[PDB]
């Protein structure tokens, strides 16, 4: 039933050396990519939060200054974290940087995205309720092998699952951190917020929701206006993409519902064709498990998804993978009847992804037989990829842990509903 | 946009209480679980001042003091007067109390009465006020409440304070003044706070991002006796009644800290001492008026098969500007394909009234949806007020007074009959 991986299983090996950096991540600084936030923890001691840098094109070398946070859970006590913009980024180059300046130095290397535009190509990674089982490694590896090379994962919530160790056991988020590196070291990974990130424990006077996530992982919300880490929105390549947060609150006048009625005001198709809305509990949803969850936030925010032309809709959550037909249900007047989803051209597809490997569960109880509104669904762990051709054609692929990592279970082609709004079903 | 209709500043309901440093913005609400606790609030505006409280009973009368705390705040350009919050414990059921603020230079006396014991068949009348702002009809609505030959002893307040965010900058001086104007009720007897959408006053575009900061400085409630972590939703139990207080703009999705909370608050809800389950949010989520249609569906979708299964009494909210009395009906059966979206008579369920007609800034919500639908009793865009008298374990009337009649004339009333002791259809 433990099918999380041991404490000494080589994914959570230590870097050596004294007061090496470990769990290095990086995700996007900035609106438009050309910022990148750095951030690792060092364990012997607070360290330095600079950050050496230079790109292959140029070869000057520059130090950027961050800063080091701790934070205690219960009767864990962190190690020193660190986070460091860097910024003034070239577009489409290599960059490498290296952390630990003062005592273990380890170096990594990323590509910044193209300048944003209409045609710009991008492959997204779509990764959700991830883990640290021997299926999330697995998925992992399909990842990073996968031959449509993911640039930049999408990641839909669910991280470490450390909430469901004895109090939480925060050591269960360094082991994440330690395993993740290899690929979001050298990738960034665009964070939402999910149930397993609320860490609400009030028995054991915790009661700040998302404290260890919000520590250990910086979202670029300031650059879009937001007021907060938990929803947020960032330019790349071709692509808007707006994180929202399930668990926070939505209602009409709050931060975030203010914040996304305004950001899609703002959305520009004629720079960015492809809009994209992450969020950790799927509004559409045929699987037994959380049925019916997304329920209070579809009736505040799925017409907006309508109006304003929405690409897709990625959530997690679930243990398995379902992707919808095109859909809307927002005809109900409460005494009308009209709460049947329709066929709907101009609503997004909605994609649960939530089956990267969590603690080794799938959810395999499905409502039966498939509801209209559900295209595809299989009770499988395995990631997405969402590659983007041009303003009218993006290719969304489903990869299974049980096949060839280079073997497409389900794929369907995008068409764009700003500027290629045919019929895609 | 629309008639400035709120009383100007030099109204009498807004004038200063005259001394050096004297008390001003004086009130009170039930500062414990079971009713033996008061919290004392008020704003001196010279300088700090003491924020001790002296009390007594009108019985024996040893003078006791109290200590609180003081705070302040700024809003863009507005700095606040200096606030004390001081909590009076272990007070005696049913028995007159005064106290007394401002001991360091302007004294100002003033009196309440505790409630009796909770218990099952203990009768308490509750005002109800909602959306009240400080336009002349909000003066009236008051009016109305301190003359009603029922009597009320505590308001249940639904939000919507101050409508201070209206003015430009939410121009916190009309926080001020709401204080000063109702004073000569809530001074006197608790009032219990409900946050609205006028409270959040998130205003990023003058860098305000705080929700319900001036709101929350202002009014506490006692939120840590029912377990809660946040002020914006918790319970209190007074005479025969279990109130539970909800917040429409925080979280309530599936394991948040409201969700969780309210979730183990009902099972803690004992019928055979508080028979009265009553719930207060400012988003209705059953309204048949144009404005907000429908803007309570979320919560909805949350809690009311919840409401049902604990068979609350009544469901009281404000935020449109009008009237309404729903029947028991219940709109729970929903699979998103099994077609089950209409609401259909409940007697588990409770009644839903929309009562944030007490004035606001001057405007009525008149546009209704059409036809009445089968779930609304009655609905009236009219100014008033109501009330809720519990007589025993088994009854309770409530009645709907309106601004334009006279103070004992009820245009609408009808008996409760309690859901646990005597689930009778009380409709129409
Ligand atoms: C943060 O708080 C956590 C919760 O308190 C700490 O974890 C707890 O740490 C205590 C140690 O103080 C653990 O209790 C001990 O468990 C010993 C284990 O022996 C068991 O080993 C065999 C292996 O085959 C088992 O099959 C069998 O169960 C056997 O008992 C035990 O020998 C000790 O007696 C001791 O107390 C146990 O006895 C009590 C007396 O009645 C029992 O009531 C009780 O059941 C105790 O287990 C405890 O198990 C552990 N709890 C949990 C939920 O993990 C944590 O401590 C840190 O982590 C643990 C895992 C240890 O490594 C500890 O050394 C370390 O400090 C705290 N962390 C920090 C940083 O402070
Ligand atoms: C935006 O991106 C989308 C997605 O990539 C583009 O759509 C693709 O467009 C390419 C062309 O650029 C299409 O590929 C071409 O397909 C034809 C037809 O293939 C079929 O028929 C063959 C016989 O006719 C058959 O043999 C074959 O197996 C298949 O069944 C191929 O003939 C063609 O290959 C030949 O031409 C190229 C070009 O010189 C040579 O290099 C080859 O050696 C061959 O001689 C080529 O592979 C592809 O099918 C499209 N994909 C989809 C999903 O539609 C889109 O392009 C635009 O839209 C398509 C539909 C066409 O109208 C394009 O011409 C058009 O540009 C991109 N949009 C823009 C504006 O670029
Ligand atoms: C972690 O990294 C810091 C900074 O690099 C180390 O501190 C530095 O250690 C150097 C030893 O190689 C010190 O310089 C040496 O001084 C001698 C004569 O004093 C000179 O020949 C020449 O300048 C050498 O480089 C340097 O002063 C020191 N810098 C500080 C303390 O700010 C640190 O070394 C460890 O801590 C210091 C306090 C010493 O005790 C070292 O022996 C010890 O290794 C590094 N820490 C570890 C654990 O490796
Ligand atoms: C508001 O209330 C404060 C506190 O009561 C007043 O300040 C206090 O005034 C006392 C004199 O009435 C000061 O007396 C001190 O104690 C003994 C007697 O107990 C004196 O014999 C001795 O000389 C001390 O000075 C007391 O120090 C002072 N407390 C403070 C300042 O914290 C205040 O009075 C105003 O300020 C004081 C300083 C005097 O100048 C008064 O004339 C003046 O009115 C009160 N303010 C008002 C406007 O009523
Ligand atoms: C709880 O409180 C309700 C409301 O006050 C009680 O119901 C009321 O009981 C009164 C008896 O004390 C009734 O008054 C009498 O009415 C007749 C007309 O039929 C008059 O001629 C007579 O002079 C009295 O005025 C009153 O009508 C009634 N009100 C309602 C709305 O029903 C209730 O009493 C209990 O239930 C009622 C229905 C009767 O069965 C009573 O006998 C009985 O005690 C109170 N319940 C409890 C448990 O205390
Ligand atoms: C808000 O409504 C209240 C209650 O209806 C009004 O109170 C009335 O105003 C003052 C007290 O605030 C009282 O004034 C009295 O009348 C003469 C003037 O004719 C005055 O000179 C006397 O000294 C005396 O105090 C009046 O009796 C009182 N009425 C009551 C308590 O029933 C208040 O005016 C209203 N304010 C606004 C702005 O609408
Ligand atoms: C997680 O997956 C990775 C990648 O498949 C595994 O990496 C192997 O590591 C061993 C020793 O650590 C090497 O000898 C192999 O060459 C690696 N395999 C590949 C394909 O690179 C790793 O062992 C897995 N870890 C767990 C705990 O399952
Ligand atoms: C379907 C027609 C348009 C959608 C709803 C817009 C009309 C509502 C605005 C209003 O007419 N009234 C209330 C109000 C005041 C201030 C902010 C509000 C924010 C959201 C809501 C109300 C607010 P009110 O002024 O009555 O308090
Ligand atoms: C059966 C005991 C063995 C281990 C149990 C740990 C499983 C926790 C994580 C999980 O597997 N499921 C979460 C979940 C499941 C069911 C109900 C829930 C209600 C509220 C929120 C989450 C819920 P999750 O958030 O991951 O879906
Ligand atoms: C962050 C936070 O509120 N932590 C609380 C602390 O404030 C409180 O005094 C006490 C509860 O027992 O310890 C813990
Ligand atoms: C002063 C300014 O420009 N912006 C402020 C910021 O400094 C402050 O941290 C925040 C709340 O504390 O309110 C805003
Ligand atoms: C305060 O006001 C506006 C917010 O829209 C902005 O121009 C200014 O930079 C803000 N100051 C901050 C965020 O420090
Ligand atoms: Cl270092
Ligand atoms: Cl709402
Ligand atoms: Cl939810
Ligand atoms: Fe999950
Ligand atoms: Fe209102
Ligand atoms: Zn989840
Ligand atoms: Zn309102």
């Amino acid at each position: 039933k433990n099918r999380d991986m041991p404490l000494d299983s080589d994914v959570f090996r230590v870097p050596p050396g004294y007061n090496a950096p470990q769990q290095v991540h990086i995700t996007q600084g900035d609106l438009v990519g050309r910022a990148m936030i750095i951030s690792w923890v060092t364990m012997d001691e607070p360290g330095s939060s600079a950050v050496r840098y230079w790109s292959e094109k140029n070869g000057r070398k520059r130090i950027a200054k961050g800063k080091m946070s701790t934070y205690r859970f219960f009767n864990y006590s962190s190690g020193f974290i660190h986070h460091t913009t860097i910024r003034k980024l070239k577009y489409n180059t290599k960059y490498y940087y290296e952390v630990g300046l003062r005592n273990t130095t380890r170096r990594f290397s990323f590509i910044t995205p193209p300048q944003t535009g209409l045609d710009v190509p991008y492959t997204f990674g779509l990764i959700g309720d991830l883990g640290q089982s021997f299926d999330s490694n697995t998925t992992l590896s399909h990842y990073e092998l996968s031959p449509k090379k993911g640039q930049t994962v999408l990641f839909v919530g669910d991280l470490s699952y450390a909430d469901r160790y004895p109090n939480h056991d925060n050591v269960r988020w360094d082991t994440w951190g330690r395993f993740t590196e290899r690929s979001v070291a050298y990738q960034p990974w665009i964070w939402t917020a999910g149930n397993h990130e609320i860490e609400f424990a009030p028995e054991i006077n915790e009661t700040e929701p998302f404290k260890p996530f919000s520590y250990r992982y910086h979202v670029p919300y300031e650059a879009s206006q937001s007021t907060s880490p938990f929803w947020y929105s960032i330019k790349r390549a071709s692509a808007h993409i707006i994180v929202l947060s399930s668990y926070s609150a939505y209602g009409r006048g709050t931060p975030q519902y203010t914040w996304l009625k305004k950001e899609l005001r703002k959305v520009k198709r004629s720079e960015t064709p492809w809009l994209i809305v992450l969020m950790h509990s799927p509004l559409y949803n045929s699987y037994n498990h959380h049925f019916m969850e997304g329920e209070a936030m579809r009736t505040k925010f799925e017409a907006w998804f309508v109006k304003y032309k929405v690409d897709v809709v990625f959530a997690g959550h679930v243990h398995a993978y379902e992707r919808s037909e095109r859909v809307s249900n927002i005809a109900y007047k409460i005494t009308n009847g009209l709460c049947t989803p329709v066929k709907d051209q101009s609503a997004p597809v909605y994609i649960t992804i939530g089956d990267a490997g969590n603690y080794g569960v799938i959810d395999s109880n499905m409502i039966q037989p498939q509801p209209e509104y559900s295209a595809f669904r299989e009770a499988s762990f395995g990631h997405g990829m969402f590659d983007i051709k041009n303003r009218t054609h993006a290719h969304f692929s489903w990869n299974r842990n049980q096949d060839g990592v280079a073997v497409e279970a389900d794929s369907v082609w995008f068409f764009n509903r700003h500027w290629y709004p045919v019929d895609d079903s």
